[PDB]
């Protein structure tokens, strides 16, 4: 008789994921974060989580910019800044479009693929 048993061991790091930004396909999302001093908060962060940062507005990048307000900075259709801690702390990819912040005019055609 015989018997093999594998095993790992649980992190004994941080709470903070090196895949918290990646979703179950492996997807890396693109974050656009507004040109702003909070920028470099949220980029290390996201970059951290293993996501993507982007400078500019790339096409089917999320629009991120920050409260500071009861209403919000939006020019358009943004995203709150807190989903990067909330996404972190809860050690899940969350909902995104429970962040939304500001609204905007939803249109049938108003994306980018490529």
């Amino acid at each position: 008789m015989a018997e093999a048993m594998d095993l790992g061991k649980d992190p004994n790091g941080p709470t903070h994921s090196s895949t918290l930004f990646v979703r179950d396909d492996g997807s890396s999302m693109s974050f656009y974060v507004r040109p702003s001093p909070a920028k470099r908060r949220l980029s290390t962060l996201i970059l951290h989580g293993g996501g993507t940062v982007c400078r500019v507005q790339e096409p089917g990048a999320v629009l991120l910019a920050q409260p500071g307000e009861a209403l919000a900075e939006a020019s358009g259709d943004f995203i709150s800044t807190q989903y990067i801690l909330d996404c972190v702390e809860r050690n899940e990819r969350l909902e995104l479009e429970a962040y939304r912040l500001g609204p905007a005019s939803a249109a049938d055609t108003g994306s980018e693929a490529k």
